[PDB]
């Protein structure tokens, strides 16, 4: 499991497709008040995730489409609602990439995706007009990717956010999606096939301020 091997899309947000989101009818409790979920490629099955993820908080969820230029569009929710200490949750395909030990979210290094995020930080805000910063970023993989490369580019992403003057905590998953023919929640193996594991692993990392 290497994650995804096509190549992201990841340009010209303007052109990406859009999906309809449905209001989770057993959405559950979370701890934020508000948060952005970013689609970071022109991907269906990161698409379908982005919107079922703001399935689940409807009212206090914003949807941004977000490309490799910066540019964005908000494809649901009121950002206007979005107020101070507030979760991130990023969606995209992990992938492996040849010449290198390291990992890659939608085409990004963990560096370039910190940097990308912290000027969408101020570029979002300012346009906006609200006042808001993650608490916690959620790193959401569309593709199965192995445990230790997850942590990984968790670490990498963590120190290089910290570093571009945004420290957050921050949690690394594989997302799964409900396949309807199936009737099942699967795991897309990033290749051609729908996986199904008896048990989800997840890492979360958290700055201790000691």
């Amino acid at each position: 499991w290497t994650g995804a091997t096509s190549k992201a899309d990841n340009q010209n947000v303007n052109d990406w497709e859009r999906v309809v989101v449905t209001p989770a009818v057993d959405g559950g409790e979370t701890r934020f008040d508000g948060q952005i979920i970013v689609q970071m490629e022109n991907d269906a099955v990161a698409a379908k995730a982005a919107a079922n993820l703001a399935g689940k908080h409807p009212e206090s969820s914003v949807v941004v489409q977000l490309d490799s230029d910066g540019n964005y569009r908000v494809v649901y929710g009121d950002p206007s609602k979005l107020d101070g200490k507030i979760r991130w949750q990023l969606v995209g395909h992990g992938r492996d990439h040849s010449e290198s030990n390291n990992t890659r979210l939608s085409g990004y290094s963990a560096d370039e995706l910190a940097v990308k995020l912290a000027s969408f930080q101020q570029m979002f805000n300012q346009a906006e007009k609200i006042s808001s910063k993650p608490d916690h970023i959620s790193i959401v993989g569309c593709s199965l990717v192995s445990d230790d490369k997850q942590k990984g580019f968790g670490h990498q992403f963590i120190n290089a956010m910290d570093a571009n003057g945004l420290r957050v905590d921050v949690s690394v998953r594989s997302a799964k999606v409900y396949i309807n023919e199936m009737g099942r929640k699967l795991y897309f193996d990033g290749k051609d096939s729908w996986v199904n594991k008896a048990i989800n692993s997840k890492v979360l990392l958290s700055w201790n301020g000691q």
